[PDB]
């Protein structure tokens, strides 16, 4: 019964146009402002390897149940371990290989079992996983991991999350933040919010299965805050946006039956997505996936 939201801007940057991220993103603002999130494809030969401590590389992932709000309201894995798990579950739920799912299928389920009263949909999620812990996706010529000369290119990267400028421009700056990594498996997910002070953010899908996006400009951001409020369960209406922001889970056509205009895309691995300022946005994860985001300011 869903119905997918129009798909947002797409961008292959020549080799040219790839020099500089910030300069890219400006360029391309005037449309991608209007769309709150728009996707961007390196150039084909762009393909920095995968620098995470794998051996030592474990977390324990929280715990999602996919229709908490409607029911309720209204393990350490490594990451050979939790892929082994996230494929199992999904090649088990849809009774076929994880690649022959159709992306369409999964976000169609997605949205039946979030507002599902008779099937309660259980995943994982492992979020919020600090870069200082294992690394970085990306090269960085930190000295604690070795750098091979054909990575050092990517290592000294502006598109290289940790080389984004991060800081911005306040007094209190003078009279006085990392990367993040998100392991994702099918149906695990983020619901709609903003980020803090407003902020630009960028996503980079290092492997895996992609990530499914939702985008509203920021010039419809009060309608969607209207919106919620108005659908949100009463009894979370009073609170904070920063509390509010931890179970603002919507269908995005339940928004675009609303007249606020929705973009989606699905980030497929080795591709970015920027956020703009105050561009809510939410997604879900189509199966076992890897990604690393980060805040920018320009
Ligand atoms: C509001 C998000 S959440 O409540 O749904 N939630 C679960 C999902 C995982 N994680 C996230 C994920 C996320 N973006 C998607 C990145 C990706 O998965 O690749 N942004 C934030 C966030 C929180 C506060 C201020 C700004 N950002 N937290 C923890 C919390
Ligand atoms: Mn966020």
């Amino acid at each position: 019964e869903f119905v997918p939201p129009p798909e947002c801007p797409v961008f292959e940057p020549s080799w040219e146009e790839f020099t500089d991220p910030l300069s890219f993103i400006g360029r391309i603002r005037p449309l991608a402002e209007k769309t709150g999130i728009c996707k961007i494809r390196p150039p084909k030969d762009w393909q920095p390897p995968f620098a995470c401590e794998v051996k030592s590389f474990r977390f324990t992932p929280r715990v999602q149940r996919l229709n908490e709000l409607e029911a309720m309201t209204r393990r350490e894995y490594t990451l050979q371990s939790f892929g082994e798990m996230a494929d199992n579950f999904k090649s088990d739920y849809f009774n076929m290989p994880v690649h022959m799912v159709p992306t369409e299928l999964v976000e169609k389920e997605f949205w039946r079992l979030v507002s599902s009263i008779e099937e309660d949909v259980i995943v994982e999620y492992g979020a919020d996983i600090s870069s200082k812990d294992f690394g970085s996706g990306f090269p960085v010529k930190d000295g604690r991991r070795k750098i091979l000369p054909e990575e050092e290119e990517y290592a000294l990267s502006g598109w290289n999350l940790n080389n984004m400028p991060v800081l911005e421009q306040s007094v209190l700056a003078h009279i006085n933040k990392v990367p993040w990594l998100y392991v994702g498996m099918c149906f695990s997910s983020f619901c709609w919010h903003i980020e803090d002070h407003w902020s630009y953010s960028i996503n980079y899908l290092h492997w895996g299965e992609p990530k499914t996006w939702y985008g509203v400009p920021s010039h419809a951001a009060e309608q969607l805050e209207e919106v919620m409020r108005e659908l949100a369960p009463e009894l979370f209406e009073s609170q904070p946006d920063l509390l509010h922001q931890l179970v603002t889970i919507m269908n995005p056509n339940v928004l675009m039956e609303h007249g606020v205009p929705v973009y989606r895309t699905n980030q497929c691995a080795g591709e970015f997505v920027v956020t703009f300022p105050r561009a809510y946005h939410s997604g879900f994860n189509q199966g076992y996936n890897f990604a690393e985001a980060v805040n920018f300011c320009t």
